């Protein structure tokens, strides 16, 4: 009942029935499996997936759609693994004592190579939908204290200490999915959330008056329109906004596209990873704040 948290991936490259996937061998278990490992202190599942892919296969990669969760018993209690689709961005495997072989296989043959039922289940998920996706990241701003007694939402109220720390932690989280462009509702706490990422990308953050809670409540259709407008642009946008805005936009998009989120929440510092194939939503993955389970 203690949970050892881990992440990994179906790492792929071009040759759905075209694509090749990576399967690894480990001497210590003499198993064939998917690359993965334990979260380090301070790490989120996406950040650990990318790191473990790199350490185990030599490859950098961009994460896309989440492919569900697997659990199994270990002496410390229960092993929990979240898996992502990850597109290789290059690298070269070198055999070692931890992982001594890596084979790239079409899905077909990878299904037969993978010895664990739960890995085959993940690979079944992977082929269920397109994997060459682009990504919209919708982020609820970090912790910023408590609303004041006044009407409206306190335009200038800043992130608190914990929130500033969530902002910093979100850089590696959002980079894992290849974020390229930045957008924030017209509130200071929304900008401050994505400022560390802005510095890292050396990028400017677009301001979004249409996506504040006041504007969403006065004209929800214009917010929706704007979201699609941004999603349509080239690149992988981060859009940081507020708690009364996100659930409505995410539900609206999921319903119209018949996409079922596997997890749901709306915490401050959380991220929805919205995977698109040819402008259609194919996944909506809720990621917890970086400082929460
Ligand atoms: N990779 C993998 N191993 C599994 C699965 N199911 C399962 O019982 N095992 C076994 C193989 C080992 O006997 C035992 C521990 O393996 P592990 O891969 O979870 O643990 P680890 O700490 O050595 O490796 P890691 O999590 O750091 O990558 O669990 C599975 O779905 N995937
Ligand atoms: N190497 C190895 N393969 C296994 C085990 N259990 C299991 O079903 N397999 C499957 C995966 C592959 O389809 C096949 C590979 O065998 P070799 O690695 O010995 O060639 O056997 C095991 O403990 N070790
Ligand atoms: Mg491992």
């Amino acid at each position: 009942k203690h949970t050892v948290r881990a992440a990994g991936a179906v790492l792929w490259r071009d040759a759905p029935a075209t694509v090749e996937v990576a399967v690894i061998h480990r001497p210590r278990y003499d198993d064939w499996s998917l690359p993965k490992g334990k979260l380090d202190q301070g790490e989120t599942e996406p950040v650990a997936a990318a790191r473990e892919i790199h350490e185990e296969t030599g490859h950098t990669a961009v994460l896309g759609r989440r492919l569900g969760r697997v659990t199994y018993p270990i002496p410390q209690g229960t092993k929990r693994v979240w898996y992502w689709a990850a597109k290789s961005t290059g690298g070269d495997f070198s055999p070692n004592d931890e992982v001594d072989k890596l084979v790239w296989l079409p899905v077909d043959a990878a299904m037969d190579q993978l010895q664990y039922p739960d890995d085959r289940k993940v690979l079944r998920r992977f082929v269920k939908r397109p994997v060459d996706t682009k990504t919209v990241l919708v982020v609820r701003h970090g912790t910023a204290g408590r609303r004041s007694r006044y009407k409206g939402d306190d335009r200038k109220r800043p992130l608190d200490k914990r929130g500033r720390a969530q902002a910093e932690a979100l850089v590696a989280q959002l980079m894992a999915f290849g974020a390229t462009t930045l957008y924030a509702a017209d509130r200071v706490r929304c900008h401050q959330t994505i400022e560390p990422l802005a510095q890292e990308l050396d990028q400017l953050i677009h301001n979004e008056p249409l996506l504040t809670e006041e504007a969403y409540a006065a004209d929800h259709k214009a917010a929706r329109k704007r979201l699609l407008e941004i999603a349509g642009r080239p690149g992988n946008p981060v859009i940081c906004t507020q708690g009364k805005v996100i659930p409505g936009l995410i539900e609206w998009w999921c319903e119209r596209a018949k996409v079922r989120p596997e997890t749901t929440g709306n915490r401050k510092g959380s991220t929805w990873v919205l995977s698109l194939s040819d402008g259609e939503l194919v996944g909506a993955d809720y990621l917890s704040p970086p400082d929460e389970k």
